This record gives structure tokens, sequence and C-alpha cells, in this order.
């Protein structure tokens, strides 16, 4: 995240780390037992680890659960980043509690105007190199389908939103792929791509949640 702010321990309650070793994505909390994130953070063997605020100390209010299984979208095209989404199943079932909680899926899609929060563990630096500790937060809104579109010409699918600012300095970045983007209490995008990060004419690229409740819903119910 790029020209943020620090959260606060346990204010994103439904913001998880995906480990493998390390801290490579973040993820959203959708009920006791599922997760969802950026298909392109698809590995083998990934650890989920809720209630985190400092990802490198044992801080007392984290849940470390084995993935059982990983769903990618059946349309999924790694080139083109359309369709970047995946569900991920827990070994067991987290604890809800006031550090830990879900986030629910939206009836509907935002408007561009809305505002949304975007969270995560990412580099912090416009170009250079720096990665927090803890848990940083965005407030950015969803920017017209035009000026998304202008900014990246025939990359831009119906499935696909630009959030932040033209003008540039606060963006995500890498090492927030996968994170939720929630507005007005609902999750309406996933950390996807963008050109570099906090780069002027040049916004985050999100997954559009509200084009994927079906399938997720369907999903979820048969796994
Ligand atoms: N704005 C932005 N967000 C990004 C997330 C992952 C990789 C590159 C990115 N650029
Ligand atoms: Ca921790």
């Amino acid at each position: 995240i790029v020209g943020g702010y620090t959260c606060g321990a346990n204010t994103v309650p439904y913001q998880v780390s995906l480990n493998s070793g390390y801290h490579f994505c973040g993820g959203s909390l959708i009920n006791s037992q599922w997760v969802v994130s950026a298909a392109h953070c698809y590995k083998s063997g990934i650890q989920v680890r809720l209630g985190e605020d400092n990802i490198n100390v044992v801080e007392g209010n984290e849940q470390f659960i084995s993935a059982s299984k990983s769903i990618v979208h059946p349309s999924y095209n790694s080139n083109t980043l359309n369709n970047d989404i995946m569900l991920i199943k827990l070994k067991s079932a987290a604890s809800l509690n006031s550090r830990v909680a879900s986030i629910s899926l939206p009836t509907s899609c935002a408007s561009a105007g809305t505002q949304c929060l975007i969270s995560g563990w990412g580099n912090t630096k416009s170009s250079g190199t720096s990665y927090p500790d803890v848990l940083k937060c965005l407030k950015a809104p969803i920017l017209s389908d035009s000026s998304c579109k202008s900014a990246y010409p025939g990359q831009i699918t119906s499935n696909m939103f630009c959030a932040g600012y033209l003008e540039g300095g606060k963006d995500s970045c890498q090492g927030d792929s996968g994170g939720p983007v929630v507005c007005s209490g609902k999750l309406q995008g996933i950390v996807s791509w963008g050109s570099g990060c906090a780069q002027k004419n040049k916004p985050g690229v999100y997954t559009k949640v509200c084009n994927y409740v079906s399938w997720i819903k369907q999903t979820i119910a048969s796994n």
C-alpha cells in the first residue's frame, strides 16, 4: 500500500495473510470456512493467517489454519488477468470473535465515486522497495469506467474496475494482491494488477466481485 496509513491492530478483522513460509498475498474471510483471494495468488501448500497485525511477531490474536482445497475460477486467464478470483477452504473452521470476522458479499455493484477501503502488507514505495510488517490501509474511490479504460486501452474487461487517484501517489502495490476492497460494508473488489504503483494516470485494477456472487455461493455450497 502506497500513501496509506497504519490501520491499527485488528481494525480490518476480515483481512487474511496467505503464507507459504512467508507472506505472499492477502485474502478476505467470507465465512468461518472460506477465503476469497486472487487467482494469480494460487500456490500449493498455503497456510491462512487470521487476526494478524504485525506478520513478524506473535501478538496473541492469530489463528493459523491450513488450506484444504483451492479453487481457481474456471475462466481465469493468467495472461489478461480476466477472472482473477479464487476460493480457499480452511482445514477447520476459524473462531469468529472481535478480531477475526467475515465480510459480506455484495447484493449489487458499487458505482463510480463510491469510497472504498483497500488493505494489505504490500510494498509502500512508489519506486523503491519497503515492506511493512503492519497492515496498511487506504481510502480510495471507484473511478469511472471510461477513465479506467483510458488508462489501459484494450485491457479492461467487464470483470474489472479501477480505484484510486489519477494524480498518483496513493495506490495498492505488490504484496497486496488478493486483498479486499470494501465499499459500504461489502466486498466489492480484490487487489489484482496495475502498472507500477501510485504512478500518475495508472490506478489500481480490481476484480469486480459483484459479477461472481453466484459462482461463489454455488461453489461453497458444493465443496
Ligand atoms: N496499482 C497496483 N496495484 C498492484 C497490485 C499488484 C501488482 C501491481 C500493482 N499495481
Ligand atoms: Ca502476528
